[PDB]
């Protein structure tokens, strides 16, 4: 046990971070980074730094991209069930490796979290913002491109259908990016991820118009 590095995304997040109230951990299917080694390293780090840590595993809109990638509707669902079986198995071993701090974690899938009225309350605001705030709409569009361009699989082509799947996926996530304090009902939250992303880069720095909720902070955490 020899830990990993932490960088704070923009001045705005600096004071919210130091207190270490809440951490949001976003996990992704098909991303090499979420190998047992790093997931366990990440989970233990948030247990030692944050008094409350929400873990969300993305299980939504994967189906759409596979159909866009040229796979049958039934071919898509079969794959998704397989991809999520392995993610759940990986996650079970990851949290098992942390143990004692499992009480300090609130692990749920995105679709499960989608059910929550507090999620739906923020989603209402984020979807409106994508259509109204040009600045945020633009940030979302770069995040869509980034999602499509880095999608899992042997797919190579890019169509309008891929973009919708991209936008759908990105819109399901936006509440967690914009108002995590409101989604999880916490006074403040820190979105933790191993890289800067178009959305985070926009929300970490934004001062006017649609922006991050007071309490929303961003930190980049990766191995040393």
């Amino acid at each position: 046990d020899h830990g990993m590095r932490e960088e704070i995304l923009g001045d705005r997040s600096r004071l919210i971070r130091q207190r270490g109230e809440h951490a949001l951990i976003g996990i992704c299917a098909g991303n090499s980074y979420f190998s047992q080694k790093n997931t366990v390293m990440l989970l233990q780090w948030a247990g030692q730094r944050f008094e409350r840590t929400d873990v969300v595993y993305v299980d939504t809109h994967i189906d759409e991209m596979l159909i866009a990638d040229g796979r049958s509707a039934q071919e898509a669902e079969r794959s998704v069930k397989r991809t999520l079986k392995d993610l759940r198995r990986r996650l079970r071993r990851s949290l098992e490796s942390v143990g004692d701090h499992a009480e300090r974690f609130r692990v749920r899938s995105l679709s499960e979290l989608q059910e929550t009225p507090e999620y739906r309350a923020v989603r209402e605001r984020t979807d409106r913002a994508f259509e109204e705030d040009a600045e945020f709409a633009t940030a979302c569009e770069d995040m869509v491109r980034a999602v499509v361009m880095n999608r899992p699989g042997d797919g190579v082509g890019i169509s309008a259908e891929h973009l919708r799947a991209g936008l759908n996926y990105v819109l399901a996530e936006a509440p967690l990016f914009a108002d995590s304090p409101g989604v999880f009902s916490v006074p403040s939250s820190v979105l933790c991820y191993h890289i800067d992303t178009p959305i985070t880069a926009f929300l970490s720095r934004r001062e006017t118009g649609f922006r991050a909720a007071e309490g929303q902070a961003y930190v980049v955490v990766r191995p040393q």
